[PDB]
């Protein structure tokens, strides 16, 4: 995810369904 707390592909993700 981009703008989030879960680093994925930027800053972080919000959903991970």
């Amino acid at each position: 995810g981009p703008k989030g707390d879960f680093p994925d592909v930027g800053d972080g993700r919000i959903l991970a369904g």
